[PDB]
């Protein structure tokens, strides 16, 4: 076996409590170099005569290059000292510790976890598991109160070409009025882009953090929309830009006026005073040359109590998590202290960084919950949209993508098709619905929290910003019902089979050639397995069913039985069509 491609590290994502007393580890070698990876452990302080307690590491999966090893490691001491047994295909074994590589126990060393504490033991929400998040651009969803609309709003037509300065006139109360239209689709959860007090359409540039904005309503109006939605049996997830302000943030007004002689000129990044000759900002903004959002010194204590306050002010209206902007901008201290802030002030409050690039430093369990999973995007745009890849290194992205966290982030990670910042994913298709609803059928089934962009439902299209946030299309006759019926099936399904919500993931079967991917969905002995047919063609498979997992199968999409024989499940798929087939437990 190649050693070089042999793997383990005593911390981040390949080692890490689940508990008070048991310690997940995992390793990675050449795929197909081991098949059988064993550890031997015991407590720190234990006598070198004592012996040693075993725990087999199953295959966990496979990526492009990597097989996955993981175990349990069971410590009542709450302390380990371990070393893995690693066999190859003919028999050929070595152990595998911090020391290295030898065929004498001994020689290699042993790999340490020196203490398990309880507040290191990685927390999420209990809701966030099982929850369906639905995203709301206020300015475009729903129109509720013309009374408020921005100067210039242009008329809410299924024809309408944004700008990046349009505004349509969507608010909180166009939110509330469709409560029912989002009840009625199952979701559980809102995501607000920004509804703070900004001047622009998008409201990233803050004026007041403290304030609803006035063409989306007013504390009362938020608090009413906060209520209804609970009743409803959603919650509420705000939009926190922590990373910059907007030029008319109070702070930055003040540093404008004042200069060098305003108290608040250490609460960003200034360079030379006069605050500016902009085309050139003397000032650091979000992205380049960026006037409207001057970045802030999180770094700066009172800035941080300031945002600190802000969170604690909207934590009582009774939001239930934070949705957070250019996360990975603003410093980790910063980080650690909000969750400790948060959590304090709700246990069950949600914490998802807005990171669309491997996000494992802040997953670790000091930070945030969640983030939004956009690596999760570019495999389902490859797979799905694109075709650029194929359905072996569909799986391989997956599993690579899903070895990089803990499982308790993975478990709650935001799987996103698009956003309010990227084309509309029936786009990214080309117009083919066929291959976005086996894309929907899997994000729907998929390991994570699904996430919907306003208006995907009822097939929206749209190139990437601003074009993907035009006005929502609320009349019946132009709207994709058939679509809507069809998520409102997966999004019922998904409460009913525990293994979709609670269940790990593990690849069922995967053939580049027929580009036909299906995986497992498991808690306790029930089993769903997902069979997506990718390909434009009516297509027969055989996927291997050791009968211990069960002999028939009921596919909840159609009702229709399949049935296995001798170990083997034979299936015809339409082209495009996905199965959804639970094993009766
Ligand atoms: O520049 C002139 C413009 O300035 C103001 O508006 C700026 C911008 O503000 C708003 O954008 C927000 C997004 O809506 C948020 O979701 C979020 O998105 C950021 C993200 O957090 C960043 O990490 C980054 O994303 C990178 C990613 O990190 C990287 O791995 C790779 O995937 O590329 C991504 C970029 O596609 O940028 C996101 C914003 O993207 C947009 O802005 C970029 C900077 O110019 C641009 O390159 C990109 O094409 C755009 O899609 O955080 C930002 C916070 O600002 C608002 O929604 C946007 O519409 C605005 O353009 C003024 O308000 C505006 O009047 C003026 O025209
Ligand atoms: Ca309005």
């Amino acid at each position: 076996m190649l050693l070089e491609a042999i793997f383990h590290e005593a911390k981040g994502s390949y080692a890490y409590p689940i508990s008070e007393t048991q310690l997940r580890v995992r390793l990675r070698a050449k795929k197909g170099d081991v098949v059988r990876c064993e550890v031997l452990y015991a407590d720190r302080y234990a006598s070198p005569e004592e012996e040693l307690a075993h725990a087999l590491a199953g295959k966990a999966g496979s990526d492009e290059r990597f097989d996955y090893f993981e175990a349990l490691l069971e410590c009542s001491t709450k302390r380990v000292k371990y070393v893995f047994l690693l066999t190859g295909p003919q028999g050929e074994a070595v152990y595998f510790g911090e020391t290295g590589f030898s065929a004498e126990r001994s020689k290699a060393g042993v790999f340490q976890y020196a203490y398990i504490h309880r507040s290191e033991v990685f927390t999420t929400p209990e809701w966030a598991k099982e929850a369906v998040i639905y995203q709301i651009f206020p300015e475009r969803f729903a129109n509720g109160d013309p009374s408020n609309d921005p100067p210039g709003t242009e008329q809410w037509a299924k024809d309408a070409r944004p700008r990046h300065d349009s505004f349509y006139g969507g608010d909180l109360k166009g939110v509330i009025d469709r409560l029912p239209y989002l009840e009625e689709l199952g979701v559980t959860a809102l995501y607000f882009t920004p509804i703070f007090a900004s001047p622009s359409h998008h409201k990233y540039d803050t004026a007041d953090y403290l304030a609803i904005d006035p063409q989306f309503g007013d504390l009362p109006t938020f608090r009413r929309l906060v209520d209804e939605a609970h009743r409803r049996g959603i919650k509420i997830i705000l939009d926190a830009v922590f990373n910059h302000a907007g030029d008319q943030f109070f702070a930055f007004r003040d540093v404008l006026q004042k200069g060098e002689q305003s108290r608040y000129k250490d609460w960003f990044f200034i360079e030379d005073f006069p605050v500016s000759k902009t085309s050139r900002t003397n000032y650091e903004t979000f992205a380049v040359q960026v006037p409207a959002m001057p970045k802030l010194r999180t770094e700066n204590p009172e800035v941080k109590e300031y945002l600190f306050d802000v969170a604690r002010f909207w934590m009582e209206q009774g939001i239930d998590g934070w949705r957070l902007n250019v996360a990975n901008e603003v410093d980790h201290a910063f980080w650690r202290e909000f969750r400790r802030l948060v959590k304090s002030l709700n246990p069950d409050a949600l914490i998802v960084g807005e990171i669309w690039h491997d996000a494992s430093g802040w997953l670790m369990g000091d930070q945030f919950d969640s983030v939004m999973n956009y690596l999760f995007r570019e495999s389902v745009i490859r797979f799905f949209a694109t075709g650029e890849i194929h359905a072996e290194r569909f799986d391989a992205e997956l599993t690579r993508a899903r070895m990089l966290y803990p499982e308790q982030a993975a478990q709650g990670l935001w799987n996103l098709l698009d956003s309010h910042d990227t084309e509309r994913f029936l786009t990214s298709c080309g117009g083919n619905e066929a291959k976005f609803r086996l894309a929907v059928l899997f994000q729907m089934t998929y390991l994570g929290t699904p996430l919907i962009y306003y208006g995907d439902e009822i097939g929206m299209a749209g190139a990437t910003d601003p074009d993907c946030r035009r006005p929502m299309i609320w009349e019946e006759k132009e709207q994709n019902r058939g679509l809507f019926e069809f998520y409102k099936e997966l999004i019922r399904l998904r409460h009913r089979l525990a293994s979709l919500t609670r269940g790990n993931v593990r690849s069922w079967h995967a053939d580049k050639q027929a580009n036909l991917y299906a995986f497992v969905r498991t808690v306790q002995d029930q089993h769903v397995g997902v069979v997506l047919n990718n390909r434009g063609e009516k297509q027969t498979v055989l996927l291997q069913v050791p009968e211990s997992g069960g002999k028939t199968w009921l596919d909840c999409l159609t009702g229709e039985e399949v049935h296995g024989k001798q170990g083997q499940l034979k299936l015809t798929l339409r082209p495009y069509q996905g199965m959804i087939l639970w094993n009766g437990r």
